[PDB]
């Protein structure tokens, strides 16, 4: 069993990794333990060769050798690496492993994001309210857990930037999750957005994983920003 942060995450690194045609992450427990995926995809989401490292570490000492080579370029870029180190990685303490993937989910995908001059997840916010409001009162984003529950942000949010894909009208505004899948399927299907979180991750969860929503939702922001140009 996984928690829906850990699936997500996984989703959101094995979509980097598909970029380039790489092995994928099954489970974070294990699949990061060389060192080698945490280090393609810094390479990937990073734009930045890092060089050389141990391609069949075998031995422990090369495993860890891996790993502190990720963690000091992720440290290099001035992110924190409160309370990791590499033998954390390489014996699967999945909390910090997720707190590391977070750590780069932030850098690489969220902290870029800008809206009239707020930033990172400011910025994303504030680009899902000013995106969302004509669609008072039944949609009001105050927050990444439960403003997204009911399914009619996301309807919304695609609704507006393409009214042809998406009758937001005609939505039966009870049915939460048939609105979710709706949103979730048009955004893969026609607007190349990856289906991060499950309709079940989300729809009516009184307590959704705000982490995985902002990675999910950041998903809008950059390929909306982009296809706008
Ligand atoms: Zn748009
Ligand atoms: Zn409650
Ligand atoms: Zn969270």
């Amino acid at each position: 069993w996984q928690s829906v942060q850990n699936r997500t995450f996984t989703k959101w690194f094995n979509t980097k990794l598909s970029s380039r045609d790489l092995p994928s992450v099954f489970d974070l427990r294990k699949d990061l333990s060389d060192g080698i995926l945490l280090i393609q995809l810094l390479e990937i989401i990073g734009d930045e060769n890092l060089g050389r490292y141990n391609r069949n570490p075998r031995m422990r000492v090369h495993r860890l050798e891996n790993v502190n080579k990720a963690l000091e370029y992720i440290k290099s870029k001035g992110m924190p690496l409160t309370n990791i180190g590499p033998a954390d990685i390489v014996d699967g303490n999945l909390k910090l492993i997720l707190g590391l993937i977070w750590t780069l989910i932030l850098r690489f995908t969220i902290a870029d994001i800008n809206e009239e001059g707020l930033t990172a997840k400011e910025g994303l916010l504030l680009w899902c309210q000013r995106k969302t409001a004509n669609y008072h009162p039944e949609v009001d984003v105050q927050d990444f857990t439960r403003s997204w529950t009911n399914g009619l942000a996301f309807c919304a949010l695609i609704h507006q930037h393409r009214p042809d894909l998406l009758d937001y009208n005609k939505l039966d505004k009870k049915n939460h999750r048939a609105n979710m899948q709706l949103a979730f399927d048009i955004a893969q299907k026609s607007i190349g957005i990856p289906r991060l979180i499950e309709v079940e991750d989300v729809c009516d969860v009184d307590r959704p994983d705000e982490r995985s929503i902002m990675t999910y939702v950041a998903e809008y922001f950059h390929a909306f920003s982009t296809l706008d140009k």
